[PDB]
C-alpha cells in the first residue's frame, strides 16, 4: 500500500547534521496525472515526512545527500505525475529530485532551492520529467501547469527578493548612478526610438531620489532565485569575479599608483611581457588584499609577499613578436577573437552612408594605385573577390566627436583593405583614419591613409595605424559581438521561455540547457561590468559613451541574420550554394570561425530536426500550440519590443520556423559566444595585441611626439594604447571571462540523464552528441594540415581550437558551452 521514494537534496552550505531534515522538517505530498478531483484537479495525498538518511545508494554527487520516504498511495489514486513540498526549517534547501520506484519508475528532477515554506505565496510544485506539449497534458495536471506558469510571472510590480521565482521584463535604467552624481548620469536603454535595447529580467528595486526613470542600486542585482547558480567549489563561482575585481581589487591597484610604487605608465614593451614572466611588484597590502579572494586569486601566481604573475597568454606562447605581423593582424580577422565583422569589399573605393552635411566629405581618399595586390589589377581583385574590408567608418564616425572630446581618449573612424592572396591568406593592404571634419572644428588633425611599411619611421605609423583599427574592433567586439549579440540579445528568450513554457514543455526542454547562468552574469555585469564607472566604462575606449553605442548598434540587429549562413552571405564573405554541403560557399576557403562553425550549427540542425517532429507532426500543430504562440509573442512584442515592427521576425505558425528558431537560439547561446568569448585573454592578454582604447591621434611633424616615433616607437605606441592601470584591470577580466568552471555543461551534455521519459528524444540527443565528438576529431586534422598553417595557425603558431566542442577546466582556448555562462 506504500510507495517507496528517495529524495536528493544538498544543504545550504554545500553550494555556498543531516538529522535536521527528519521529524517534521520536510513535508511532501504526491499528486495524481489521472485521477481528478470535482474541479479536474489531480488528487493530493497526505503531508509525509522525510523517513531516514539512505547510505545505501551507489555514491550520490558530492554534496547530496539521500533521504527515504514511503507515500500511502493505494492506486485508486492513479499514478503520481507531480508534488508538493514544504520546508519546515528555517534554512533553505537545494532539491536535486525525487524518485518513485515500483509504480509506472517515476522520476522528478527538480534542482530548486526550496525556502521555508513561510515565504511562499503557494507551495511548490514539481512534476515528473515526461514532455507534454499543452493539448497533451493529462487533464489533471491542466489546471496546475497553467497555475505555475502564472506564479513564475508575478504581476509586474512589486521588489523582488532573493527566494522568488519571477520572470518578468524591465528596461536598462539601472546602469547610471544619479543620485552620487550627475555625471553617473545615463540614457535609459530600451524603449525609445532614440535608444532601442533588449530587456533585461526586472529586479523592481523603485526609484532613484533625482530621477523616476532611473532604478536606485541595490547591494545584490536580483535573479529568479534558481538563475543564481550555486557552485560546489568557489572557485567556480566565476560570475563574482566582476563585482571583486570593481570593488576590492581595483581600489587596491589604484592605492599602488597613487602613491607611486609601481611607474605610472610602461615604458617599453618587455614591461608589458614582465607581467607574466617575473610579473609585477606591488606594495604588501596590495598583495594581501588580493590574494585571498575567491576567484581573483585564482588569476595571477604570487610569493604572497609583493609579486602577481599573469598566465602567459597564448598568442605568445610560440613568437612574442609575432602579434605584430601584418600576416597575424589580418589572421586574426577570421580566427581571433572577433572574427565574425570582416566583409567582402565588390566595389572601389568604399563609400559611407553618413551624411557629408554633418561629418564633411565622406569620400575615402584610398587610391587603387597605391595599393599592393599581389600583381591583381583593382578590378581584377573585385571580380575575383579577392578584396575584404573590416569596415568601422559608419559605426564608429557618429561618436568619433564626442569621444575626443573626453581628456585621456582620442580615436579615429577605421577602415581596413584586405586583399585575399592566392595563397589564401589575408594581406592589408590600406588602413583609412577618419576623422569628422564640420565647419566648427576646433581641432587641426586630419583624416589619413597609412599603407604598409617595414623601416623607418613609416613603420612605426603603420604600426599605430593597426593599434587604431583593433582599438575600434576591441571595442567593437567587447560591446558589440559579445555582450550584445550574445549576453544582452539573449536575455529575453530567458524570460519568455520560463513565462510561457512549461517545464513540461518540449521546447522548455530543449532551449532551457542553454540559458544555465545567463540571467546571472548578465545582473552581474549590470551592477558591476557595464554600469556607469564600471570595469567597461574605465578601460575601453568610449567610457561613458560604451553601452549607449550599443543600443545605436542594436538599431541594426536582425534576429535571422544571427543564423551562421545568413550572417556570412550578408557579409559578402560566402554567398548560397546549393551544391555544397552546408548550402553556402566559403569566398575565403580557409576562414577558420566559418568553416568550423558551420560543423557546429549542421550538428546543432540535425538535432533539433530530429527532436522537434518527434512532439510536432504537422504546421498546424505549432500553430495551435498556446504556450509556444504566447512565448514567441512576447519575446518578440516585449522582450525586443524595440524591434516588433521589423518585418524579419519569424512567423512560428509552420515546423521549418521553429526548428529556425530554435536553431537560432541554440547558436548564439552556445558557439557564437564560445566563439567571441574564449579568445579574449588567449589573444588579447597581450595588450598591445589587443588595445582597449587609444590615447592620442597621430602626431604631427616637427613635434616631440613625431620625433619619438623615430627613436622610440615602443613608448609611442605603449602612450597610444591602454595606460598600464586599466590594462592591469582589464587583463584580469578578460582572464575570468576565458575561464571554463569545472561545473560548466557543454554542448552535447545535459546537467541530468533523466530530463526527459522520452527514449525517442534521450537517442537523439545521445546522437547529437556524438556527431560532435566526430566533428572535434575533424578539426584536430584541420589544425594538423600543414595546408592550413597559415589561417589556422598563424605566426603565433596557435592552432584554432575555439570551436571545438569540449574541453577540461580553465583557461584552455577550446570548448563549447551550452549558454552563456561567463
Ligand atoms: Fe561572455
Amino acid at each position: 500500500h506504500k510507495i517507496k521514494g528517495t529524495v536528493v537534496l544538498m544543504p545550504k552550505n554545500e553550494l555556498e547534521n543531516l538529522n535536521a531534515f527528519l521529524g517534521r522538517s520536510v513535508s511532501l505530498q504526491l499528486i495524481s496525472a489521472t485521477k481528478a478531483d470535482a474541479h479536474g484537479k489531480g488528487k493530493v495525498g497526505k503531508d509525509t515526512f522525510l523517513e531516514g538518511i539512505n547510505t545505501s545508494l551507489p555514491t550520490l554527487g558530492a554534496g547530496e545527500s539521500a533521504f527515504n520516504i514511503h507515500f500511502e498511495w493505494d492506486g485508486s489514486m492513479g499514478i503520481p505525475g507531480a508534488f508538493y513540498i514544504k520546508n519546515y526549517m528555517q534554512v533553505e534547501f537545494f532539491l536535486k529530485s525525487l524518485t518513485l520506484e515500483a509504480i509506472s519508475t517515476i522520476r522528478f528532477v527538480c534542482n530548486s532551492w526550496v525556502y521555508n515554506t513561510k515565504l511562499y505565496k503557494s507551495v511548490r510544485i514539481f512534476f515528473a520529467n515526461h514532455t507534454y506539449v499543452p493539448s497533451e497534458t493529462p487533464a489533471p495536471l491542466v489546471e496546475y501547469r497553467e497555475e505555475e506558469l502564472k506564479s513564475l510571472r508575478g504581476n509586474g510590480t512589486g521588489e523582488r527578493k532573493e527566494y522568488d521565482r519571477i520572470y518578468d521584463y524591465d528596461v536598462y535604467n539601472d546602469l547610471g548612478n544619479p543620485d552620487k552624481s550627475e555625471k553617473l548620469a545615463r540614457p535609459v536603454l530600451g524603449g525609445s526610438s532614440t535608444f532601442p535595447y533588449p530587456r533585461r529580467g526586472r529586479t523592481g528595486r523603485g526609484p532613484t531620489v533625482t530621477d523616476p526613470n532611473t532604478e536606485k542600486q541595490g547591494e545584490v542585482f536580483y535573479v529568479p532565485r534558481d538563475e543564481n547558480l550555486g557552485h560546489l567549489k568557489s572557485k567556480d563561482a566565476l560570475e563574482i569575479g566582476t563585482k571583486s575585481l570593481s570593488q576590492i581589487v581595483q581600489p587596491a591597484f589604484e592605492s599602488a599608483f597613487d602613491l607611486k610604487s609601481t611607474p605610472i605608465e610602461f615604458h617599453s614593451f618587455q614591461d608589458v611581457h614582465d607581467l607574466y614572466e617575473g610579473g609585477i611588484k606591488l606594495p604588501r597590502d596590495v598583495i594581501s588584499t588580493i590574494i585571498p579572494l575567491p576567484v581573483i586569486k585564482e588569476l595571477y601566481r604570487t610569493d604572497g609577499q609583493h609579486i602577481l604573475k599573469f598566465p602567459q597568454p597564448h598568442v605568445v606562447q610560440v613568437s612574442q613578436s609575432a602579434w605584430m605581423t601584418d600576416e597575424e593582424f589580418a589572421r586574426e580577422m577570421i580566427a581571433g577573437v572577433n572574427p565574425c565583422v570582416i566583409r567582402g569589399l565588390e566595389e572601389f573605393p568604399p563609400k559611407s552612408n553618413l551624411d557629408p552635411a554633418i561629418y564633411g566629405d565622406q569620400s575615402s581618399k584610398i587610391t587603387a594605385d597605391s595599393l599592393d595586390l599581389d600583381g591583381y589589377t583593382m578590378d581584377e581583385a573585385l571580380g575575383s573577390r579577392r578584396l575584404f574590408m573590416l569596415d568601422y567608418h559608419d559605426i564608429f564616425m557618429p561618436y568619433v566627436r564626442q569621444i575626443n572630446q573626453l581628456n585621456s581618449a582620442k580615436t579615429y573612424a577605421t577602415r581596413t583593405i584586405l586583399f585575399l592572396r592566392e595563397d589564401g591568406t589575408l594581406k592589408p593592404v590600406a588602413i583609412e583614419l577618419s576623422l569628422p571634419h564640420s565647419a566648427g572644428d576646433l581641432s587641426a588633425a586630419v583624416s589619413q591613409v597609412v599603407l604598409p611599411a617595414k623601416e623607418g619611421v613609416e613603420s612605426t605609423i603603420w604600426l599605430l595605424a593597426k593599434a587604431y583599427v583593433i582599438v575600434n574592433d576591441s571595442c567593437y567586439h567587447q560591446l558589440m559581438s559579445h555582450w550584445l549579440n550574445t549576453h544582452a540579445a539573449m536575455e529575453p528568450f530567458v524570460i519568455a521561455t520560463h513565462r510561457h513554457l512549461s517545464v513540461l514543455h518540449p521546447i522548455y526542454k530543449l532551449l532551457t540547457p542553454h540559458y544555465r547562468n545567463n540571467m546571472n552574469i548578465n545582473a552581474l555585469a549590470r551592477q558591476s561590468a557595464i554600469n556607469a564607472n564600471g570595469i567597461i566604462e574605465t578601460t575601453f575606449l568610449p567610457s561613458k559613451y560604451s553601452v549607449e553605442m550599443s543600443s545605436a548598434v542594436y538599431k541594426n540587429w536582425v534576429f535571422t541574420d544571427q543564423a551562421l549562413p545568413a550572417d556570412l552571405i550578408k557579409r559578402g564573405v560566402a554567398i548560397k550554394d546549393p551544391s555544397t554541403p552546408h548550402g553556402v560557399r566559403l569566398l575565403i576557403e580557409d576562414y577558420p570561425y566559418a568553416a568550423d562553425g558551420l560543423e557546429i550549427w549542421a550538428a546543432i540542425k540535425t538535432w533539433v530536426q530530429e527532436y522537434v517532429p518527434l512532439y510536432y507532426a504537422r504546421d498546424d500543430d505549432v500553430k495551435n500550440d498556446s504556450e509556444l504562440q504566447h512565448w514567441w509573442k512576447e519575446a518578440v512584442e516585449k522582450g525586443h519590443g524595440d524591434l516588433k515592427d521589423k518585418p524579419w521576425w519569424p512567423k512560428l505558425q509552420t515546423l521549418e520556423d521553429l526548428v529556425e528558431v530554435c536553431l537560432i537560439i541554440i547558436w548564439i547561446a552556445s558557439a557564437l559566444h564560445a566563439a567571441v568569448n574564449f579568445g579574449q585573454y588567449p589573444y588579447g592578454g597581450l595588450i598591445m595585441n589587443r588595445p582597449t582604447a587609444s590615447r592620442r591621434l597621430l602626431p604631427e611633424k616637427g613635434t616631440p611626439e613625431y620625433e619619438e616615433m623615430i627613436n622610440n616607437h615602443e613608448k609611442a605606441y605603449l602612450r597610444t594604447i591602454t595606460s598600464k592601470l586599466p590594462t592591469l584591470i582589464s587583463l584580469s577580466v578578460i582572464e575570468i571571462a576565458s575561464t571554463h568552471a569545472s561545473d560548466e555543461v557543454y554542448l552535447g551534455q545535459r546537467d541530468n540523464p533523466h530530463w526527459t521519459s522520452d527514449s525517442k528524444a534521450l537517442q537523439a540527443f545521445q546522437k547529437f552528441g556524438n556527431k560532435l565528438k566526430e566533428i572535434e576529431e575533424k578539426l584536430v586534422r584541420r589544425n594538423n594540415d600543414p595546408s592550413l598553417q597559415g589561417n589556422r595557425l598563424g605566426p603565433v603558431q596557435l592552432p584554432y581550437t575555439l570551436l571545438y566542442p569540449s574541453s577540461e577546466e580553465g583557461l584552455t582556448f577550446r570548448g563549447i558551452p551550452n549558454s552563456i555562462s561567463i
